[PDB]
Parts: C-alpha cells; sequence; structure tokens
C-alpha cells in the first residue's frame, strides 16, 4: 500500500508517486 522509492524501509510511501 504505497509508491515505493528507493529505500523499502520508510521511502515505501503514495506521497512519493
Amino acid at each position: 500500500d504505497c509508491c515505493p522509492c528507493p529505500a523499502g524501509a520508510v521511502r515505501c510511501r503514495f506521497a512519493c508517486c
């Protein structure tokens, strides 16, 4: 349930999209 940015840890957020 995210928009996966390159860290994977907390970078997994929809905001990244």
